[PDB]
């Protein structure tokens, strides 16, 4: 074991590989079992590194300190911390959702720990503004945050088709239903709104690592001009690949479509 930073995120290290090091982290309401389907295409090249972020169903709440996490940069803290027990010199990072911007933001401190930033269904602001489109209003967030409330459990069940898309009845939805309600209530509510509240745009002139924006087509939370702002508004090189899939964890649902591309992200440098 490599101690706290291990038992606390349930860390795993796989493959045996000499091109480099990659650190896949997932989003709210998922574990690292989101990135099951990718795992298999790394392990030949690469030392993959996957964990749980604090708060994540499968973590103890125990070590959930709201004051850590009332910000993304609690976040990004603690992603710091495991690059630095791991004694990763450089790696190649794939964060999905919310994990898309705290690995950004953990390049803007320690840009010599990151090669390249995947940022997989990414958005840096939720809410809409003056001339920019997140695809929510705060009616919309309130209107979420209360049904979280009232009945954690059936908005857990109406809320996994919606963000997955596709077929209702798939194993993916199903999934995703379970690993959203794995999470404990209070910490799923107050994470939710961290991160639905979020606004991380005036970061990201900061961000110098070359950044891959990969997201579906068609999802719930982010609109593809997203995808754009983020190309338009990065601080480095960049490059956009929208997917001709569905959903917001397109990786789990999608896998046949999407591994190729993730994997071609990862690969390829931009020059």
């Amino acid at each position: 074991s490599m101690g706290i930073v291990e038992e606390a995120h349930n860390l795993r290290v796989v493959g045996e590989g000499k091109r480099g090091v990659i650190v896949l982290a997932h989003g709210f309401g998922t574990d690292q079992s989101v990135w099951k389907h990718l795992v298999p295409h790394l392990v030949a090249d690469y030392r993959v590194v996957l964990f749980d972020t604090m708060g994540a169903g499968p973590t103890n709440p125990d070590y959930f300190d709201f004051s850590r996490y009332a910000t993304l940069e609690g976040y990004a803290l603690d992603l710091l911390a495991i690059l630095q027990e791991l004694r990763v010199a450089s790696c190649i990072y794939v964060g999905h959702s919310v994990s898309a911007v705290i690995g950004a933001i953990a390049s803007i401190s320690r840009p010599d720990l990151f090669s390249k930033l995947v940022l997989l269904s990414a958005s840096p602001r939720y809410l809409n503004d003056v001339d920019y489109y997140g695809g929510f209003e705060q009616e919309d967030l309130d209107e979420l945050f209360e049904a979280m409330g009232s009945n954690y459990k059936a908005w857990c069940s109406g809320f996994a088709p919606l963000c997955v898309g596709g077929d209702m009845e798939s194993v993916a939805v199903q999934e995703f239903s379970r690993t959203l309600f794995n999470i404990r209530p209070d910490i799923a509510l107050s994470v939710a709104q961290t991160i639905f509240q979020s606004d991380v745009r005036s970061l990201l002139p900061l961000v110098t690592v070359p950044c891959h924006i990969v997201q579906s087509t068609k999802d719930l939370a982010v609109p593809v001009v997203v995808s754009e702002y983020l190309h338009k508004h990065l601080g480095g090189d960049s490059i956009v690949e929208v997917m001709p899939s569905e959903g917001h964890l397109p990786q789990l649902s999608s896998p046949d479509i999407v591994i190729p591309v993730l994997l071609r992200h990862i690969q390829h440098d931009i020059a």
